[PDB]
RNA sequence: CGCCU
């Protein structure tokens, strides 16, 4: 039930067929990249990086292998960016380095983030900003964009129409029914699409092993308020620099309890800068201040929103825990790790927590408080979703093998036929011919290591 | 289940 060990190169793509090829995100979560082919032309959905398990000198980032598209960069009609996370957009500078006039298609915030990253590489891309509801033709690919709710604002699924049929790519999504910005995952859109006919659905598998439903983000507010209410000294909150809604809730609590907020960390400052700038983050006047002024403030009036929720040794939280930061942890400080614990980072995270605890901090985290909810649909949501989309072929994407198999089983339960559910690996080539999806070959899709110069 | 600088 896996791809055949020796799959040759794929045959010619039949006239009228579509060819889908995950170059990343399958078997190992990250460096997500999917290549769509129709009539010799290529559409790329996401191009991200993957963060290495260790691996110290000479290995900063891991990219998708561009081998199967490098000899045909001229065929690429565009790169669609479903949302602004690094394992979806982090690879773009290394792809554009090889052909800089490939157009980036994406939401406003998505584009602003990727443009910020590209600036550091001296690259200015051609872009096409889209919003939910926009429909646009990109070479042979007719792209309609659909709102999805998630850990970052402004994320899109995309429905791609060709004469091979309609392919829906969900990007990353969950289904919060009470999102901070009122922006729901557009089930109306999906239902309409489903009545037109969804021939191949590529769906987020990240949380498919998890039963039930993701608690709504707004529940976190309660916990934050409890923590804030009982915190007699400074509060330090760590989160991913892109989690705008999370941070929104931290400012909300800060305001409620008469505290001032300062952002610490390059990424955090940059991103909250962009989010605030474009209206995604709503900040009441007088709340946010420079970190330098925090010295002048009483402890009980101070909230630091900083960086390094995954124990990244160069980030704020870690250096604080290692007594190597301008900010010095003291007995009585409250630290909240308002984040996930990505598998593999347990050593680093726990080391940070132990350091913090050692210096006298009370540390709130997902292990002792409900201060984080997943960004991805659980088994419950996925069932809701499959019952609305009713895909005719299903490809689980974005997960380790256990995740994909889970997602596959859910699809099965909703009535997707087993022979129409295809589990792929990086480099496995799926052809949508005559409305059926079949594994037809595989291409080179190993790992590629980069130091910023590759 | 996405870094960080
Ligand atoms: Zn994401
Ligand atoms: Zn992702």
């Amino acid at each position: 039930s896996h791809p055949h060990p020796e799959l040759g190169r794929p045959p010619a793509l039949p006239k009228g067929g579509l060819r889908v090829t995950p170059l990343g995100g399958l078997g190992e979560i990250g460096r997500n990249m999917t290549v769509f082919e129709y009539g010799g032309r290529l559409l790329i959905v996401d191009c991200g990086v993957l963060f290495p398990e260790e691996e110290q000198p000479g290995i900063d980032l891991i990219l998708p292998d561009f081998t199967s598209i490098r000899d045909r960069l001229d065929d690429i009609e565009g790169i669609v960016l479903t949302h602004g996370h690094e394992d979806h957009i982090g690879g773009v500078p290394f792809l554009l380095r090889e052909k800089p006039d490939i157009p980036l298609i994406g939401s406003k915030l998505t584009l602003a983030l990727i443009e910020a990253k590209l600036q550091e590489h001296r690259i200015r891309p051609y872009t096409l900003e889209v919003a939910e509801g926009h429909r646009e033709r990109v070479g042979p690919f007719d792209c309609e964009f659909v709102a999805v709710n998630h850990s970052i604002p402004d994320a899109l699924a995309v429905a791609i129409r060709t004469p091979a049929g309609m392919v829906v790519h969900t990007g990353d999504f969950k289904m919060d029914q009470l999102p901070l910005d009122g922006r729901l995952t557009d089930l109306h859109a999906f239902a309409r699409l489903s009545e037109e006919g969804i021939d191949l659905l590529l769906a987020d598998s990240t949380n498919a092993e998890v039963p039930g439903f993701v608690p709504p983000e707004r529940d976190i507010s309660n916990v934050l308020r409890q923590v804030f209410a009982n915190a007699r000294k400074r509060i330090i909150v760590a989160s991913f620099a892109s989690h705008v809604h999370r941070i929104q809730q931290i400012l909300d609590a800060a305001h409620e309890y008469g505290r001032r907020v300062a952002f610490v960390g390059r990424s955090m400052v940059r991103n909250m800068g962009i989010a605030r700038d474009l209206g995604y983050l709503k900040v009441p006047p007088g709340l946010v201040v420079d970190v330098k002024t925090l010295d002048d403030l009483p402890d009980s009036e101070v909230v630091l929103v900083c960086t390094g929720s995954q124990g990244e040794p160069m980030a704020a939280l870690s250096r604080m825990a290692n007594r190597d930061h301008q900010i010095r942890i003291v007995n009585g400080d409250t630290v909240i790790l308002a984040s996930s614990l990505i598998p593999g980072n347990e050593n680093a995270v726990y080391r940070v927590i132990n350091g913090l605890t050692r210096w006298g901090a009370n540390v709130v985290h997902k292990g002792n408080a409900k201060v984080h909810v997943s960004g991805h649909a659980s088994a419950g949501e996925l069932l809701y979703f499959y019952n609305i989309c009713r895909p005719k072929n299903l490809m689980p994407v974005h997960g380790e093998w256990r995740h994909l198999r889970a997602n596959a089983e859910l699809g099965a339960l909703t009535g997707v036929p087993h022979d129409r559910i295809v589990i792929a690996e990086d480099g496995v080539v799926v052809d949508l011919v005559e409305g059926k999806a079949k594994i037809t070959g595989k291409v080179q899709a190993g790992y590629v290591y980069v130091d910023g110069l590759s």
